[PDB]
């Protein structure tokens, strides 16, 4: 599968961070959960290519397959998969845009193209 | 991973039987999603072994590998990932038993296994 290189992780979580959690509090979670394996936020913030807040609860993060395993283990982390692209054109990974930290928005025509 | 054969997966899906689906119409459409790659109906009660309403919806079913990855491109389908036991004790993949197109109880100790 194209963009499936196993150094992209796709993290599904349960309950980020907590029942009723706001946008904001489940990406905290993102990061926060990352951390955990990379060493610290910042690193965390610069792994991480998009962030999910519907259909799934959950994040795409760029670590190798052997910190991907390191994150099994954590509460609350429901599954650990191999990522692969949804608009290969645009190595897009689909979900929300997520750039050192940022929601990024894309344009009205590549939006389409990661619509399901 | 033990009970992680390869012949065991875990399919997760977007919203089965709509929104506000009750079980009943979520663990028919795990059904008859399965059937569209096993061939039938009973056929697919027979293959899937748990299933999940809730934390996460999808269900457990024994397919091979070639399968599996027929099931990601159907209607419905997030994620499939090979399964594995939640309590390798008791060969338990977790989540809700399913036998028989039923969802079966398991002894309070179990439960607490799981």
């Amino acid at each position: 599968f194209p963009g499936c290189d196993y150094e992209h992780w796709l993290i599904v979580m349960d309950k980020p961070g907590g029942e009723g959690a706001t946008k904001q509090q489940m990406i905290d979670c993102y990061i926060q959960t990352l951390a955990k394996v990379v060493g610290s936020e910042e690193e965390a913030k610069k792994r991480i290519y998009n962030v999910s807040c519907e259909r799934y609860l959950g994040f795409g993060c760029e670590i190798d397959e052997e910190t991907s395993t390191k994150l099994e283990g954590l509460p609350g982390v429901l599954f650990v998969l191999p990522d692969s692209y949804v608009d290969p054109e645009n190595k897009d990974y689909g979900a929300e845009l997520f750039v050192n930290g940022e929601i990024v928005q894309r344009s009205p025509e590549r939006q389409r193209r990661v619509e399901p």
